[PDB]
């Protein structure tokens, strides 16, 4: 059998309105095509779903079984279109990247330049990772790669992981127009920082040396990049990965302030639950394990 | 848009057997009207469902999920359509009525030779009560009339209630043959005690004396009428609704045990939420406001 | 570490009220002991969370996070223990039972007296299946068995199934003083007919013989006891269970009505899922692998 | 009741373990005082949660869902206490702040310097916003203030809401070294189109002229960040937020492209939601509402 759509909307303002005329109105459709809408839909479904001789016009106990069915059902298609309406206009070759911001930000330029070009060329589709549901999104096949620093869960089984790469948090500090230092870790006094939340991995790598400096928290984010913008503006000092500032250590907008010692290796990985992807996901994963 | 169920039954059995010529044989359709639906269904919902460049003919990311919306669209139809085949044959006069079990039973058959002759005689429909949703179905028009308990929520507006009857649960225990009680409640000997859940009406009722006596609960189930079977085979006391063993305390098959304070009152309702119903269901409403 | 529960009622009320006297005198004890309370919760924690020097008192940004920590432990120890109520009142031997309402009222007695005393006997929670959701809540452990009809999706894998019997659906009317119907299928005309849902199994099984009856509806149940009741009432006839109506075909007050192909065969199962049940939960279920 | 954490992690120890000397050994302490610690649980709680007539240790009905309960308070708990660590650290002065990624980069540095000194200057925490929840959060404490775009919800009781500004989204593309835009308007050629998620507050106002431009959504990311970074790399055109490309288009990096409709007016806010912060918190809310 089957079932049109526009019924279901025909048959809900019909109900509301009591009124045929009113009704087709409505639905921008003439009177009588309006009523020979409503009448196919009754016979699709096996009953009369409206009282003829009431005025005004009432549904029969069929119409009103039937209104919540026709209400579940373009309730559920609206659904199910809303879900799939970005993922349709990037096409069959869209690929679900969940990652942390500065991973993100310094990664997919270079997955996005490595893309040759056909008929499977990915179409990436990132947003910010959830710290606290990324792996049941992963899980779930809300997205299909995770790039992601390193956690316990996610790099053993169930989850495939790749180690992307291994760098460092170097605790950094403005300068001057010399290119010195503002800030320094010699003085009896502690120095503006600032921090991350413990409950990010930074901030578990960064509480390892926090015995051996002197600090004074003075702003807290987890956006790395946000931390890095207030140390631009020579506001303290903070942990940054080494990715996220090349640019400003190759000039002298930022200066290293400490020994190698309170340098913090940190490494990052992709993550993936599927053990296959849509081709366009497993060229975007070979990217990633391939990324030099 | 105009979906149509059709398309989406071809879009299951084409996700299942991932071939165009197999689908379309199982669908009874030449291969090119097959061809067609799918690509009048794809470009209804604006999405690439399947990847025809691969074989065998896998999802698209929007295809995986619209798989799902799909089936759902096709369970909730076959659902609606097999729900209004019933209510149609009863006919107009048909009054939808969720009732608790006891209720049901006890009032029903008093409603059923009360109604009057005449094509506005009313046809019921009793079904026991979903007490986690009977609220929802009031509201939706999934059932006219519901006889339950005492409840906070509906018998308060957007809700109107009648206070049908206003009685009181008695523990009772089985007799012998010469109409003793078997069970009692003078002796330290623990009762064996047939209970009703805590969280149902009726439990939450003996919850306030239970701290009065001394019970055993050797046997639990909401069903009040397996709770009176099990007290005539001598298994236990249990709080019946006075409403239930009328005869059986005719006949000293059951004996009432306690004081006065262990009599419980209990009130029962009908309630409603549409202020105008059918004739049938009005008639059914004015037969339980002048009920005894 | 450890934390106690009172202390976090405590906290929550001091919050609200702003002041050490009147959260001393909500919870019941003095207020140096609330004052020492409140400070033993603080150091528990790990930091101050409460201003001292507010007049009214206020909360630390610490107790601002805190507040909502704590109403989701207290809310979490009540919905874990309103969850374990029933179950914890009824001791570590409850076996939970979802059953069809016929099938329960007619199995349980028998069950029932089939238990040996000892420390494992089997203490029954018996509630009705919840026909939409009956699977799920077996396959989720909020049942260990469930007695039900044939279902082509509970007796096959992954859940086990124990034919417990074959009985047949009996078309049958009320009688006369001397025993004979009265309501035959001899006559041009329909019987007044008491009909379930084609929604249950039974409703499924009076389907098959639709055709060859006259039948006409005047009252739709799914409870086969509701069907009885107005069976005996003079009412109309009605597909019975034979386990159900076995002391009224005994005595004069009901009589089949029909040839021989018009008893449906039926038959009911007792469904599981789990590989392992406690002990009780065993018992219970190889007490129905041998109910004669 | 009074319920403490210890006797949770024995409780859990134990059913891991399924014994009770392993159980108190892993604890810490003798076996004894475990036996004494799991029994007050099952005193407070009211249930037998553990048989141990077995060999091993098994659970209760009420054990198995005590268990679940159980972890979940003892992860709260860890969770919360993780939490006030850090707040602590900053000290009373510190205000919880979740903005918007490209208001927090644009709108923080800004508000970071026009803090006055003494000791009521606030200590910002900011932290992303949970879209889906951070109305949530600003009703219970967790947050408070919102750094967000318009929001129906939010701007209207029973939240306070000042409108911070109001400016506009660009749509641009990168430039050679001669300053020229590299992407147009002016061709037939479809644009490559670097994309929001169509159900972010950005994305809501570049689909009311969607249909008027042609373009091909190449990429997609809610971070307006990895959209500009992608626009920088000459990857394609986006609608960047005017506060975020002030500076690139001083610099003839990037260039405006389109006519002044194109140009979609956004505009941002500051929420709370209670009506009295701590003197940092109204500091904030302040400078915010005094901001340019």
């Amino acid at each position: 059998m089957n079932v049109e759509s526009k019924w279901l909307e025909d048959f809900l303002v019909l109900a509301k309105v009591k009124n045929f005329s009113q009704a087709a109105e409505l639905r921008n459709v003439t009177q009588p095509a309006f009523s020979r809408r409503i009448r196919l839909l009754e016979d699709t479904v096996g009953a009369e779903l409206v009282d003829r001789k009431s005025k005004p016009i009432e549904l029969t106990p069929s119409g009103k079984l039937f209104r919540i069915t026709a209400r579940t059902l373009v309730n559920q298609i609206e659904a199910g279109i809303s879900q799939i309406s970005d993922l349709s206009q990037l096409g069959g070759n869209v690929v679900q990247v969940a990652a942390a911001h500065s991973l993100a930000t310094s990664l997919i330029p270079k997955m996005q330049q490595a893309f040759d070009e056909g008929d499977y060329k990915p179409i990436l589709s990132v947003e910010a990772i959830d710290v606290d549901e990324a792996t049941k999104e992963l899980r779930e096949g809300a997205c299909d790669i995770l790039l992601a620093f390193d956690d316990d869960i996610l790099r053993l089984p169930p989850y495939q992981s790749q180690l992307i790469a291994k760098t460092e948090l170097l605790p950094v500090s403005a300068c001057d127009e010399m290119g010195k230092p503002i800030y320094d870790f010699i003085s009896q006094g502690a120095v503006p920082w600032l921090t991350y939340s413990s409950t990010s991995y930074i901030g578990r790598q960064v509480e390892i040396i926090r015995e051996q400096v002197a600090l004074t928290p003075i702003f807290s984010s987890s956006m790395t990049d946000m931390l890095k913008i207030l140390v631009l503006n020579k506001q303290g000092i903070a942990w940054l990965p080494a990715y996220s500032i090349q640019e400003e250590l190759a000039q002298k907008k930022v200066a290293i302030i400490g020994e190698q010692s309170l340098r913090l290796p940190i490494e990052y990985y992709a993550y993936r639950y599927q053990a296959r992807l849509h081709p366009a996901g497993e060229k975007v994963w070979s990217i990633l394990c391939n990324l030099d």
